[PDB]
């Protein structure tokens, strides 16, 4: 019908609650094959049982390089070809840390699953930013990132956008949001309906300035 | 179930072709119940015959202020209350502004009145896609940002949807996706932003261009 | 010596007050050749008086488009042309008056603007500055109509050595304060020290830019 | 005697070069005792020489964190107090992942490195300036500069209520060996990018500097200036 994700290989990581889970959830209602990342092996089980058939869990730790390029190759060849990725992992010492799992991870997984949907022209980038200084200097980076590789890669049908939350359970709204309102809006982005929009950030957070 | 309109009443202005026309098909598919506004009688009737079921159809003048106030007592009264509002060299300048920007904050301001008194409405303006046209289009933007905030607390969302080229090609040049955009994608996005689902994006305007600068 | 306007004919709209008559003090100090718009004559005089020399005063309301196109014609002759523009001008219901906040607020700089500029083409050099207002949604709505305009318009004349840029002024010392992460208000000086940099031919390469001056505020 | 920065302490990176030079040449002009960063100990010399008094010189490794704070401490001690900093320092089979490392290391990290060692000593006197000039494979140095930016914007809501103020400059593209080299295409490509149709000067940079780092500027921060000829 509108906005359905049937057939097309999505993986999500920080799939184990919050946003990430009910961006996994949503997809799955919409007949997307899901793959989730987590690193509570446990947790994900649970999530994959709450939802049944085409349903994958993965284990990575995102601070780790190698490991991120671990989780690429794997994942896409057991879900055979990865059309939608949703980076939504998140969180001196305290800079780089926040720079590498707030920035760096996303750039890095991304990086290594454009070249397939490069292949296929065909493709849906999802950056979920973070809901102080360091996190904002990672999470406008995430944006200019996301912003020139837009460019970079809108001549093969590939999209590349980010959702910007605000406050997640001062804002005009009177209300803070719930995960499943930002799982609907990553559901619009992933549809083929919003193939001519790119380079953008939704910010959804009730009017916040 | 997702994404969804059943039920919802929905006013949509210049309905008789293009993006508008795209606008209003889209909402009736999902189940909304659809006033079109336009100045051409017979191509409103046509579309509003072809869609064939809880449909509205409105004349009016949106260059005069006390003809859209009209329209809005009308609209409002017939279709029992309006859930989503789509608003869609120096006479050249006066013009401009009446038809891209105040004929959109005339009609908005008289409709919210009785979607803050339900506590739901969703507010969607479609920007065009030159100075005065660009003057217009930051203006209706600015709107909107404004009033998402004002009227934010009575669960109204007002948004902006900013169209690229719609269908030489130099123009194709100009577009990093190399494709022009059609009037069903300017559709889509007014529908995820009518939505239930997208309750907490507000004061937003989303650029659907093809990657644009 | 750097961010001079010596030698350059400057006019300024709402001169009588505020922001506008700090504008024109800076501009006459920093040896620009002023040109001060105003509504009250008497007013006018009492400025153009402190400075002294090398100040012109007009009398006009900016309400009336014909007023306006002749505000551009008169000045343009006395002063024998304008290098830059500062577009300032900001019970009756005014603020809900949407008709009459996009009139003054962003029709009038637009008209006296496209009046002035062609001579500034011609020339190939000149500086147009428009400052926004410092109800509320009908003036953001004029205020961004402004921005837009000034960008377009930027793109249009930036060959020709014209710039456009636009000083958006956060709250100006004429719950609040809440608001200003740096904690104060500011005053209208601070707003004549940026029209000056923009006005000066240091700053010829910036153009369809807003600079935010407002303590820090979002949005 | 409006915009002069007579008597104020400016630390400038990436200073032997282009725009760093241009804005330490405009500084001194102005009355400022400026501090020259970079790497040619020789051509930093050169220019302290020929400014000729209130000149002050240091070398350091920004790509080293520890060599950053070296910096800070020996630059605060021997110029008694820095008034305003000026980010200038940057860059413009390989390993791409290293390659984005150090982007963002040379780009980014530094800056805030330098910019944080600085800002309680300007905190302790209820004043100061930070001014971080942007670079002009170009997606690793978006990420950057996106980065720089953003940082910028909220520190600046941060150190606000002292009176430091924290704004960006982005310049576009702007005369060096680099573009003097473009071939006929390649030069017609970038025109046809500028509304303005002629590339910027670094001192058009350097004046857009002076203007932040002003007394008169104390009201504006969390801002990037675009000077770009319109693009």
């Amino acid at each position: 019908s509108m906005f359905k994700l049937t057939g097309r290989k999505a993986l999500v990581t920080g799939a184990t609650g919050g946003i990430g889970e009910a961006i996994a959830r949503c997809f799955h209602a919409q007949g997307a094959i899901v793959g989730l990342h987590g690193t509570r092996e446990d947790k994900l089980k649970e999530i994959a049982a709450d939802l049944g058939k085409d349903v994958f869990v993965f284990s990575a730790n995102l601070s780790d390089r190698k490991s991120i390029k671990q989780l690429a190759e794997v994942a896409e060849r057991e879900m055979e070809g990865i059309d939608i990725l949703v980076n939504n992992a998140g969180i001196d010492q305290d800079w780089d840390d926040v720079l590498a799992v707030n920035l760096t991870a996303a750039s890095t997984l991304t990086r290594e699953l454009i070249h397939s949907m490069m292949r296929r022209r065909y493709g849906r980038i999802i950056n979920i930013t973070s809901i102080q200084t360091n996190y904002c200097a990672a999470k406008a980076g995430l944006i200019g990132f996301s912003k020139a590789l837009a460019q970079e890669i809108a001549s093969r049908n590939i999209t590349v956008n980010c959702i910007a939350p605000g406050f997640i359970k001062m804002i005009p709204m009177k209300r803070m949001g719930i995960g499943e309102e930002i799982a609907f809006a990553t559901v619009y982005l992933a549809s083929d309906e919003a193939a001519y929009l790119t380079g953008q950030t939704l910010h959804i957070n009730g009017g916040m300035a």
